[PDB]
């Protein structure tokens, strides 16, 4: 067990191994507080996250276990990995606090898509890396659920990592009105007309790719209904074949009240874009979810000819998510989490 030291940073006690030096606050959502630090064992600049109220309720204890399981599994160049996890507790009986350690991320996509000029070669490389990471994630039967520019880290060399997996945490208020939290979501999960499926993530990649090509949000709706009208104007209203599969009686009722619209000509929407970029957008932004291109199929598209290497696009180890259907007490979720903290093995 390492030696730990204590300090107060913005009204919060931080108890951390001596290896982590020069802690300085960087931010705090409702999920916890984050400090930047220098890791003397590895030489990396790291983010240290102290979870807030990790075991306060059954829902919160299960969410803590879910986040730790997911971060311990992810081992891929285009996905955030776990550098360390620790607790100052010396036993289960005194266990209260969990700290998670990752590489410190500077810029997100947002920063480079708003405030920089992107060639077609930059769009090819950035979308290639998102799809390489998503092939790995989907091969473990994981759905990200929250892909958007603020959840994509990018460095000076245009190298990309996916972060901030959906933990099923986003609230109704967070999704209300003129908000980027909703503009990348697939239409079938916008108003919960279908259960989540890995196919919702490819819709999000299409929205991100369109915004890198134009410099503008693709579907900047002022509310859920405005957003659905912008979506159906581009991709068309649901045709005979898709209507048959719309099992939500609420969806058929509102959708059949709208005048029918044909799919638009993407070459006239994305004026001047690479024709191979236009073709790939038409394969991602399909209203019928089962007809969308998959991550594995998209990596083989001719738009990525410069980068595609089928011997360097790895799949994941199997991921057991049977805990998701399990009914446990707060202290049982807390013991499962404790076991995962003490069994952590650091990366090479
Ligand atoms: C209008 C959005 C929808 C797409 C979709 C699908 O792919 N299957 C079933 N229901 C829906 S609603
Ligand atoms: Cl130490
Ligand atoms: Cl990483
Ligand atoms: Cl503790
Ligand atoms: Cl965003
Ligand atoms: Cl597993
Ligand atoms: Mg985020």
């Amino acid at each position: 067990r390492p030696t730990f030291y204590r300090q107060e940073l913005n009204k919060t006690i931080w108890e951390v191994p001596e290896r982590y030096q020069n802690l300085s606050p960087v931010g705090s959502g409702a999920y916890g507080s984050v400090c930047a630090a220098f890791d003397t064992k590895t030489g990396h600049r790291v983010a240290v996250k102290k979870l807030s109220r990790p075991f306060q309720s059954i829902i919160h204890a299960k969410r803590t276990y879910r986040e730790l399981r997911l971060l311990k599994h992810m081992k891929h160049e285009n996905v955030i990995g776990l550098l360390d996890v620790f607790t100052p507790a010396r036993s289960l009986e005194e266990f209260n606090d969990v700290y998670l350690v990752t590489h410190l991320m500077g810029a997100d996509l947002n920063n480079i898509v708003k405030c920089q000029k992107l060639t077609d070669d930059h769009v090819q490389f950035l979308i290639y890396q998102i799809l390489r990471g998503l092939k790995y994630i989907h091969s473990a039967d994981i759905i990200h659920r929250d892909l958007k520019p603020s959840n994509l880290a990018v460095n000076e060399d245009c190298e990309l990592k996916i972060l901030d997996f959906g933990l099923a945490r986003h609230t109704d208020d967070e999704m209300t009105g003129y908000v980027a939290t909703r503009w990348y979501r697939a239409p079938e999960i916008m108003l919960n007309w279908m259960h989540y499926n890995q196919t919702v993530d490819i819709w999000s990649v299409g929205c991100i790719m369109a915004e890198l090509l134009t410099g503008r949000t693709l579907f900047p709706g002022t509310d859920h209904i405005d957003q659905l009208k912008l979506i159906l104007r581009l991709v068309g209203t649901p045709g005979a074949e898709l209507l048959k599969k719309i099992s939500s009686e609420s969806a058929r009722n509102y959708i059949q009240s709208l005048a029918q619209m044909p799919k638009m000509n993407f070459a006239n929407v994305f004026i001047g874009a690479n024709p191979l970029a236009v073709d790939l957008l038409e394969k991602m932004l399909v209203l019928d979810s089962d007809k969308r291109i998959t991550a594995a199929q998209a990596l083989a598209h001719a738009y990525f000819a410069q980068y595609h290497d089928p011997d360097d696009e790895p799949v994941a180890d199997p991921y057991d998510q049977s805990f998701e259907s399990r009914d446990l007490l707060i202290d049982e979720w807390k013991s499962l989490t404790y076991d995962e903290v003490i069994s952590f093995v650091p990366p090479p």
